[PDB]
């Protein structure tokens, strides 16, 4: 019964068969010490030739090997302030950092390794290896790990890899499509007969609960649209657009890095709290945003870009949100909604309601389904800033 | 004889009957420590399956006894500084907080209770309970009690009851509509027959002191519209939707707050005193709002919301007094304004003048009616800022 | 030759055999230690039925003894830093205040006493009476004074008085018209008969003479309209809408509260050094406000009022000022102003050239006349901001 | 090449004859302690009747020996800083203030002379007089001297001044018509006879050099309008209109106080390094003025009031320059462009280019000339903020 | 892929034969203290008259010998923190300053020279002559140099320069036209002959690619318009127009003296992190500036000159940017886009494809052309705002 701005300003194509194909250029050179992956909504993997920046791999150069090293490391996810390794502990794995900060504290805090940082080099080739620091979560983030067994076993493998690290003991373009395949929101709306007979002279109480019906999966879509795994702008958006905030509440300096990072950007996505966050922010700065016009709306708006409120996107208990930069269009590379109108049987362009049977109860059974997706054309096209206090006062 | 911007803001639609229906959905979990409460303006009664959250009545799920227990408890209301109960006294009666905050001090201020709480539990049970806290009201609300006779009472009336208590002792949806009756603003005007005879050719007397009547009857219709206890925004609000500063005056953060509880928000109705407050606010902060045009009219706005002076809204002695926001709507689950119009002898279309008698001493009398209520469709329709000081000034 | 905002600005109506009807209500209830007043411009007389809050005519309700003794009270003016009464000096006189603070300094000042306080009431009775307190004007005012020989005249004339007297030693509706009589700008505009006979062909001297006579009319229309005594803005204004500065320079605060107390104001009014000294205050409060177009003409403006520079506004020797908030209208309740037009020989709409004689010096004379006055219809039309020192700058 | 705002705002009126007529009231009264003067541009002369404000010659009303003794005064100007009189050296000069302050150094510095005022009285009645102050001139100004030998001339001249010389020992309306003259901006552009012979094809060299040639003599003529003495705004202004910064940078208060002098001002004329200075001063301020469309030319503006940027405005050695506010129009006194077009040979309508004749060494002779002048219809017409330090940065 | 503002911004003009010529003007004055070099994009060379205001050289006017001179010094370039001469190194050269700041440090850091000075002139007659002073490079810059040899060996040339320098020991007008040669992008597309005959029915990859190499194409051309040494807004800038920031961030003073400098500017040029710094330096300062609308389409502004995102400008490893304010046109003097259009082949209006070969392994060779470059009409139309530090946050 909310607001869904996402439903109405996302563009929506028409996808033939239920898929989409994206294809993805994906830049990247060696030697810069920052290792780079290839993600795929939230599962992500470390690129083949990327692995050569190691130096116990530097000067290895078969496509078959490293593919295989690559596909045989595992994605695990952290959370903020949870302890990953400890200090004493023997150390077996190799971990590279693929989002999120974490700060290593010796026997004092070294550093804080951050997105392409890899730490576990040496607890690859022997077996003393033992952690001397003590590596906390600060954010949330995944990290690819390699452990020490299966590169021995890929190294019993491939002979080639024997010579070469036995040897060494004494811009690249990359093309691969992405297939999007469309989701469904389904329910099944159970209407008693005696209510579709009676009840449907001066109003239907049929089409009453189909109304419900229809705005609870619309509620649904906005819901996965958001949040989903696979799919979704939360959790789909490249690691490089993914910013931390300088202080922790939404200044207004924030928001002008997050118009930094994209051009074009069409709108701002953020929770009604951070939305409050922010206008407490710009109170604190003494300026006035103007606000613009959208549709014959008037909206707040910053520097021109309308900043449009949306439920969906979670708060965490520690009064964090994350405010989304986007940019929406086919013609111009940007975020696009993948859905099949032209349905069998339908209520609604987008929508198919269909009589499925009568039980022995006499109570009529409809299925309503709609077929949504959401399609990311290039990798610059969602920026999240995240770790948004919205819980902060003038004091 | 005052600009009366709720009469002409808020949408007219016609009932039938003089009567109006309004579904409520009341949407509420057990377990979360807060107890929600049904409120019919300003009459308040407790979710019978929400008194479950109680201990001693926890896992008794028979409807019955809930809502006969639910039934007999007390509604009371407690103005600002005015104090409940005192150290020292026996405990004798169960404290459900309604509204408002209440703070405890103990033999050292405790905490301070707020809406959804309870304190009193152990009262009911024992008869050696003492008030070992002293509970002073900060704010006006209301509160309701339940008495240990009465609970003990319908434990003797039930046997299911006796037997879970001594068993102890070793998202629901609830559907119920609320019906809206039309009000009547009535009056007699008595003119003079010499006054009727005489007076009638350049100028009517009596025309004007019906129009006068008119103005009269119109302003009794904005002050109950806002201050009536049955129906009336004031009393008639949601207690989640009431907010209270943080500071005292109306600050922007305040007004940012206030249109962060609620989607399209429409207007905000303060007396000319707070939009005075508002405006030496907004100057101390040195930000200067925009201006925005409705019907051909200028009027001042926060973040394209227009602010609309009111007043009928009360000043409390203290100097203090409160902000409404609020949308209206048939479409938009707002608030409307039910009027019936077509009636028998129309002067206006919401008006009905009648001749009523002519008195011995040649007296005409009329009576002039008119028809009007107010419905909030959703509760989220109305947002009050409570406990505005309106009396600072910078030093 | 300056611009003249008010003639352009104030609405103009007829008026019929040079005169205005005003229906005035002043509703006023006692009991609550303030005294109102009947005011027709700047004289002032004190209401009958309010006399009776004093303690030693409490209970007296004949209606011809109150009026009697409300006309037996002399108005008196008193300037800033004047002194009224001396410690020490025998009291005689019952001083009402009307209008201005007035501080008094006992033997340590005890307080300030301000429009509707009296002082002086012992004094009425006994001979005893002497003044323990110097009250010292701190703004300029108007007082009404009763002295204790003509109120014992009073009783010595009415038993009635003499019995309640002796006895106690041991919202009201009334309805007073205010006839506005049209006031008339006069001059002389002697021409010699050569400039009328020769001077004639390429230009008119004689139409030259008679546009400057004209321009020094209008001028002579704007200063009275401001400044005169009868009718004028300045001093035809209610008592209740003249504020005084919170801190003397015109902040934006004081602008607000100016525009706080009345409804639908339509401009301001002050002097060009007055608007020099807003926008100082405008610039130290680092805020920019908008401008408005009226006629197609930009102006300043506050809260979207715009604000008209008049040079006919006094600026007293301590640099001070004063503000005037008013709305103009006959549809709403305002400020109008009455002239007649229709003149048996008209120059112009409003005004009458008449040729008078010629002397035996040759000299033609013309008699230039017009005929205006200005009217308030509800006291709170006209709000005025006093004592504002427009002599402030940053240090 | 530069843009010439000057130009293409001011209005160009047709003198007839090249020639042109304002006619000027002078208002004063005497006592005041102020001395007036008549300014034609900028050579300055006392009025006779004013120098009666002199005890030495109070009460002698003969208007030809007042007149003589006027016409007998010598104008100078002194520079900042430059030292007029000295401390020890006899006097023998009485000093009349016409513009400027000068700061008086007694053996302490006593106090400040401005405009209006005078020193050297006793100076001129006997010879022993002696300077007891040192005058340093703060400020560039003007200074009217009247020695005492030339006085006792003229007391030796008129038999009626002896005796009411002897004897003391013991509104005002003066029209004086001001006529202007076209000055003429002319040039001589020789074009050898090969270049117009050959070089006539595909573009004009002759037509190319002549359009440089009036280029050149559009920017002298805004040079002029802005420096020149007898006429030119910088010059040619009121001395009541011209004021001085309150702190030195130009800060929006000296704008504000610059606006308030005269009605009606259309524009703000200043170089772009003191726009720039304005700028600083916003940006400190913490405020952001609008922008204005003048002929579909968007402008930086102040309260509406467009800034324009003229390069013609000298900048000191000191680097301080001035700021011109001026309204401009026929209609509404104030300063228009006097030109005379339809000449006989007209390359435009304000030129005419002659033939002169052809050299012995065949290079042909060009006569370009404009003829152009400005007035000032009333006083106030012109303001000039002066000594505005545009040097300063935020330290 | 990205935005190309510059390219659509940029007016486009027809040479004819792929040249241009473009006059200039280069007044300059003797004796002021600054010698004045004529710039050809980042070849300088020091104008012969100039050169003598060296006193050693003083009051030798022979053309021919001051051009000898003159074109036997050489250019040098020096980054920030270069050290060009050091102390107790014998003094062989002659420095004149072109660009740049450089300090120099004493046995006591005396000062800074900068554009115009010089230093070294003693080292050019004896050779006992030793630096006593160190001299680094706060910024980058340009030098010319002047050995001691060569001045001598032009010494020995001519007799006239030995006579001048035996007895000395005991607004000018230059046109010199500045020639444009059109620059070519050019690249080589090889389509395989299979991918030409099957791959063309519902989509051709040969007409995908082409578009993706007229992309590229156009980057470059963006990324050589502004980076290219001989032509190039970077480095053919005049070196007065280059300012040096106050402070370092890009504070809104430094786009105020930006905006001073040139007559009518059209837009700014900056990276987008150079956009970011620029508004957090707004947000501290505390403006909010407008945005204004180009083409339908919302931008950010300063003083309404709308301020372009251009990702072509470097960023130093110091994180320091520069900022380009520019005005475009032809009728107005400014930058203008030099482009030929009608080509043999064209497929865009300035593009030419042309077949060139087919290989002996099947594949087609394509030929994708673009001509272009740009002109500087005069030098006051690009300013560059240089060592802007754009890393910069509130703390
Ligand atoms: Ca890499
Ligand atoms: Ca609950
Ligand atoms: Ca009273
Ligand atoms: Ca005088
Ligand atoms: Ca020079």
């Amino acid at each position: 019964i909310t607001s869904r701005w996402l439903l109405r300003m996302l563009p929506w194509v028409e996808t033939k068969g239920g898929a989409y194909r994206v294809n993805r250029r994906l830049t990247f050179t060696v030697g810069d010490g920052r290792v780079e992956f290839v993600q795929d909504g939230s599962t992500v993997r470390v690129i083949p030739q990327e692995l050569g920046e190691l130096a116990l791999l530097r000067d290895f150069d078969d496509a078959e090997v490293l593919s295989a090293i690559a596909d045989r490391c595992v994605q695990r996810d952290f959370r903020a302030g949870e302890t990953l390794v400890e200090r004493g502990t023997a150390a077996d794995e190799l971990h590279l950092i693929a989002h999120g900060r974490i700060g290593q504290a010796s026997a004092v805090t070294l550093d804080v390794l951050a997105d392409g940082d890899r730490f576990g080099e040496h607890a690859l080739l022997d077996e003393d290896a033992r952690w001397s620091q003590t590596a906390t979560a600060e954010t949330s983030g995944t990290l690819l790990t390699l452990s020490r067994a299966d590169f021995a076993a890929v190294v019993a493998n491939s002979p080639a890899l024997r010579s070469h690290l036995a040897a060494f003991t004494a811009a690249d373009y990359e093309l691969k499509p992405r297939e999007y395949e469309l989701s469904v929101a389904q329910t099944i709306l159970r209407v008693h007969t005696r209510v579709a007979d009676l009840y449907n002279g001066p109003m239907n109480q049929t089409e009453e609960q189909l109304r419900l019906t229809i705005e609870a999966l619309r509620e649904r879509q906005e819901h996965e649209l958001i949040n989903n795994r696979e799919f979704g702008l939360l959790h789909n958006a490249d690691f490089k657009q993914r910013i931390q905030t300088h202080s922790g509440p939404p200044t207004p300096d924030d928001l002008d890095e997050l118009l930094c990072r994209r051009r074009g950007t069409k709108f701002f996505l953020a929770h009604p709290r951070t939305i409050a966050a922010m206008g407490r922010e710009f109170n604190a700065r003494g300026l006035y945003p103007d606000h613009t016009d959208l549709g014959g709306q008037q909206v707040p708006a910053w520097r021109g870009v309308p900043i449009l409120p949306c439920g969906k996107i979670p708060i965490t208990p520690e009064r964090t949100s994350s405010i989304l930069a986007l940019r929406t269009g086919e013609e111009d590379q940007g975020v696009i909604g993948l859905r099949q109108t032209g349905l069998p049987d339908e209520y609604e362009p987008g929508l198919s309601v269909r009589f499925m049977n009568i039980d022995e109860k006499a109570i009529i059974s409809y299925l309503v389904s709609t077929y949504y997706s959401a399609a990311i054309l290039v990798p610059d096209a969602v920026g999240v800033l995240e770790n948004v206090q919205i819980a902060n006062w003038p004091r």
